[PDB]
């Protein structure tokens, strides 16, 4: 009765699982390598059992040793996005729960898609480069050989030997650095995660690194020109640490510290644990796009603690977690901004369903991710159709007291585990036993396993949504004779997330009238907001609008900085676009390899541009 990871080509949990790992390696930044040795204490799960099979991209294997002496291994040939798989021949025959040390010496190739090396020119500071990765989904494989699967747990050890001027920091606690004995000119780090884990949150940044203590389990990171300034945006964390554990339970992790990587990170956050990664564009000013934070800090119980069993369940972690993330800034700014929140999440699901279209596999719940590389799968839809779906039980079981009794429930319940949608479903009518008539009305064929929106809406509270609605449809419906009436004071009391979802209402029927979005620069002036989720619909709604003046500000915000969910759009819209669509194309050629592996990518996919 074992369940298949289909993005994986290692040995599953069934046969065989790594308890951990001792990771000791070199950074090149001469080579764009990382060298090492990875050391991993491997369980037998089957009796009589003579080799196993560990997933690997672009990885140069030297030689692997057990007992002392080298055994043989051998690489099959590459399958595409999922690497190559890696056969080691065991000396030994082992028994069922015997463990062994596999020691395995490789180095990672420069186009390791894992991995983004920047030059001292592509850093704030100038002097120095900088390496940081990304391993969610499956990348751990493109970094060291290993079960590449969130169905196996382990913990981990690491040194990693670095130039002295720089600082390496990993998903784990610090545990001190010296001089490298074979090289003076560097020095090592070492790390220790006594938590075990998914692969897919072992984590290391190399750069020129400072840090700001702002709370009592928290400093935060980044470059010298980036402290103050990040230390101010994200000063919320501690107090939305204390929300979390009020509702999940004891955050077992020891440190939460955040690191503010380069303008290239790919994400908004990565849960990192020890050590959430953060984009650079979340330093608005006014700690505004805080809720990212709060979604990292929630995933410190679903996803970290409890863990989706395969990338098909991916919902799981984040359906969750948008729920808990709602919760808390509901708590720290109220319920009417929550259901705020709630209905424009709604918002962002119709969009992505629209894109892809209603009949898409993508749109489906629990997604089958056989031959599909998961980095194009990826999409709002897990967050907000997983979000819906959770609202929507919160609504017919009780309310929110009574839904959150459930969570705390089922993060006790799973911790430490990977689990799927039936455990889920299983576990949930456990809980709610003396409700399962209600639980009985739910379409559960539909919100699982159908394309398109869901059968049914949550209801929402509109307080907070009803003035974005009301002016998006007065610049609608407006003819020129109406545009004089239109005036600064029209913002006066709208918050920056006000404002944000009166664009995203706008988008949603653009284009609008040239002459419409030309009087909106007049007297809204949103060519000088820096907020980059309300600068990106703003130039959205200009490109698509067919305003050439915006060219060069889609064009400059989509390659100054590298978080998909703005470039990837900006990109596309400018493409579409028949005034910019041959320097969009230009454009991306030329930054082509000065790109994160996987960013490029997708953009060429999205351009056509192979
Ligand atoms: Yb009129
Ligand atoms: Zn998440």
């Amino acid at each position: 009765p074992e369940i298949v990871d289909t993005c994986s080509l290692a040995s599953p949990a069934s046969v065989c699982r790594t308890k951990h790992l001792h990771l000791r390696c070199s950074v090149d930044f001469t080579r764009r390598t990382l060298t090492g040795t990875a050391a991993l204490t491997v369980q037998s799960q089957e009796d009589n059992l003579r080799s196993l099979v560990l997933d690997t991209k672009d990885l140069t294997i030297e030689k692997v040793v057990i007992n002392g002496q080298e055994v043989k291994y051998a690489l099959g040939e590459r399958q595409s996005y999922k690497g190559s798989p890696m056969e080691i021949s065991l000396p030994i025959a082992l028994s069922k729960n015997q463990e062994i040390v596999i020691e395995i010496s490789f180095e990672t190739s420069p186009k390791s898609s894992a991995l983004q090396w920047l030059t001292p020119e592509q850093t704030s500071g100038k002097e120095h480069p900088y390496l940081f990765s990304q391993c969610q989904a499956i990348h751990c494989r493109a970094i060291l050989p290993c079960q590449d699967t969130p169905s196996v747990k382990l913990t981990y050890t690491a040194e990693v030997s670095v130039p002295k001027e720089l600082v390496a920091l990993m998903s784990a606690i610090r545990d001190g650095e010296t001089p490298d004995p074979e090289d003076p000119s560097r020095k090592i780090y070492k790390f220790i995660q006594k938590v075990p884990i998914p692969c897919y949150l072992i984590a290391l940044v190399v750069g020129a690194l400072e840090s700001r203590q702002i709370g009592p389990r928290t400093l935060v990171w980044s470059e010298k020109e980036q402290v103050e300034k990040s230390a101010y945006e994200f000063s919320e964390t501690e107090s939305m640490l204390k929300i979390a554990e009020d509702l999940g339970g004891p955050y077992v992790w020891g440190q939460y510290d955040l690191l503010v990587l380069p303008p290239s990170f790919p994400y908004g956050g990565m849960e990192n644990p020890c050590l959430t990664f953060v984009t650079p564009t979340l330093l608005a000013g006014d700690k505004s796009l805080s809720n990212v934070i709060a979604h990292q800090i929630s995933h410190s119980w679903t996803g970290n603690l409890v863990t989706n069993k395969t990338w098909d369940h991916f919902w799981l972690n984040e359906g969750h977690t948008v729920y808990l993330e709602r919760h808390i800034c509901g708590r720290l700014f109220g319920e009417k901004f929550r259901h705020f929140n709630a209905l424009g999440g709604w918002g962002e699901l119709q969009n992505s369903v629209k894109t892809f279209g209603e009949t898409h596999p993508f749109t489906k719940l629990v997604v089958d991710l056989t031959d599909i590389d998961p980095d194009v799968a990826y999409s709002s839809v897990p967050y907000e159709k997983g979000f819906a779906l959770l609202f929507y039980l919160e609504q017919l079981l009780g309310g929110p007291e009574i839904f959150l009794g459930f969570l705390k429930a089922y993060v006790e319940k799973f911790s430490y585990k990977s689990i799927t949608t039936d455990d889920w479903k299983d576990f949930l009518y456990s809980y709610f036993k003396d409700k399962v008539d209600v639980l009985n009305q739910v379409d559960w064929n539909a919100w699982l396993y159908s394309p398109g929106l869901p059968p049914i809406k949550p209801n929402y509270d509109m307080t907070l949504t009803n003035a974005c609605i009301a002016l998006s449809q007065r610049w609608i419906t407006a003819k020129e004779d109406d545009l004089n009436s239109f005036n600064a004071t029209d913002l006066k009391d709208l918050s920056s997330h006000q404002l944000n979802e009166f664009l995203a209402q706008t988008l949603q029927r653009a284009p609008l009238p040239l002459g419409h979005i030309k009087r909106m620069q007049e007297v809204y002036n949103f060519n000088a907001i820096n907020n980059s989720e309300i600068r990106f619909r703003w130039l959205r709604l200009c490109i698509q609008s067919k305003w050439e003046d915006a060219i060069p500000l889609a064009l400059k915000m989509a390659t100054e900085q590298g978080r998909m969910k703005f470039t990837r759009p900006l990109f596309k819209d400018l493409a579409a676009f028949d005034k910019s669509h041959d320097q969009a194309v230009r454009t991306y050629q030329e930054h082509k390899a000065s790109m994160h592996p996987v960013t490029a990518m997708l953009v060429g996919k999205d351009l056509k541009v192979d």
